[PDB]
């Protein structure tokens, strides 16, 4: 189990201005640190967070969140569940802000909601560093879905962080689960107008080699994993199946007996898909129709190639000191969910 910490600065809040906080496990034989965040879509406007704020509550507030919580899949402590990291200092950071990771703004006369997430991460690393995370050789900043998207907004600006603070030895990299998409046309008929919107509603941060890229107004091009990506400097592994559920919703496809139309469709999106990582040296891409993966149970299950995802991150760890058996950038050429037999059922 992980026990939860409050952050003692409670001006890093959630939406409704409750603390902020992170799980915590040490493990005092190791000197690598996960730092996992969690995902769960966004809201981008008053009345959209109103309605969240209903039936999503634990992902705007910590007033009603648990003491504990168990660590699964590369959060488990276990060798049998976690082949790849099982002695590492584990930490799970609840997704409260609703901004895909993004915000830096506070609650006020004029907001009412607060969207830190930036800010909560970076407060997370700093009251780390007083209880172990001044020792640390790795900091592997990971996340799945919005909190995939997060590790590609923030992996850098953590290497920042901990760059002016002092510790230049720590070195930082991010894995990226499920947070890989494409604006690309839809099915049937637009997703990057919330995002443009929810930019402004939170006061967003997106790196900033990328926002120099594309400049105002135009921030909103750095939530996608084929455009900020090339704009990073900490190594980063990508993990996105080519038939991601969450890409397919926005994309209005609902899958049984499919026609010409969405044929050409759902293969088109997975070669483009394996398009966009062709110059991913690090990447594990099934060809199978799920969404996340990291820190379910069975994540040892799938294989690409047969190789399996806690294999390639031990590989990626030995590339990081090509290697004969160990490969690190696996991603199907096969055309057709579940044309993998590994996939999950
Ligand atoms: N065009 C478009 C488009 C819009 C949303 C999503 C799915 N999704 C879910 N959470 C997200 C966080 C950041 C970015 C995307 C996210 C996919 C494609
Ligand atoms: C608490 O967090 C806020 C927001 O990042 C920051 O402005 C303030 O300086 C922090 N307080 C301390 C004591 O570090």
């Amino acid at each position: 189990d992980l026990r939860l910490h409050l952050l003692l600065n409670t001006s890093v809040t959630c939406n409704d201005g409750s603390p902020a906080g992170y799980y915590l496990k040490e493990s005092r034989g190791s000197r690598r640190w996960l730092l996992f965040l969690e995902g769960g879509w966004y809201c981008f406007n008053r009345e959209n967070c109103d309605s969240r704020y209903d039936t999503m509550r634990r992902l705007m507030s910590s007033r009603d969140w648990p003491r504990t919580r168990t660590g699964t899949g590369i959060l488990s402590s276990q060798p049998e569940e976690n082949p790849y990291w099982w002695n590492a200092n584990m930490v799970f950071i609840p997704y409260c802000s609703s901004d895909v990771w993004s915000g830096a703004s506070s609650k006020s006369e004029k907001n009412e909601y607060a969207f830190m997430g930036a800010l909560i991460i970076q407060e997370v690393v700093r009251e780390l560093l007083g209880r172990g995370l001044s020792g640390a050789k790795v900091l592997l900043l990971a996340g799945s879905s919005a909190g995939g998207t997060g590790v590609l907004l923030n992996v850098d600006r953590v290497a920042e962080q901990l760059e002016k603070l002092g510790y230049p030895a720590i070195q930082v990299r991010g894995l990226a689960d499920s947070g890989w998409f494409l604006d690309n046309k839809q099915y049937r008929h637009a997703p990057t107008e919330a995002i443009r919107r929810g930019i402004r509603y939170w006061n967003g941060v997106v790196p900033e080699r990328c926002r120099r890229q594309f400049q105002e107004g135009e921030e909103w091009n750095c939530f996608f994993g084929y455009k900020v990506y090339p704009t990073l400097r900490s190594p980063v592994f990508v993990v996105q199946w080519l038939f991601d559920e969450a890409q397919l919703t926005v994309d209005n496809v609902h899958l049984q007996p499919v026609q010409e139309g969405l044929r050409l469709y759902i293969q088109n999106l997975g070669r483009e898909l394996r398009h966009t990582l062709k110059d991913v040296p690090a990447s594990f891409a099934p060809a199978c129709l799920s969404h996340e993966i990291i820190i379910r149970s069975h994540w040892t299950d799938v294989q690409v190639k047969g190789t399996s995802l806690p294999r390639a991150l031990h590989c990626w760890d030995r590339s990081l000191h090509p290697l004969k058996g160990c490969p690190v950038h696996l991603v199907d050429s096969c055309p057709w969910p579940h044309c993998n037999p590994s996939c999950p059922t």
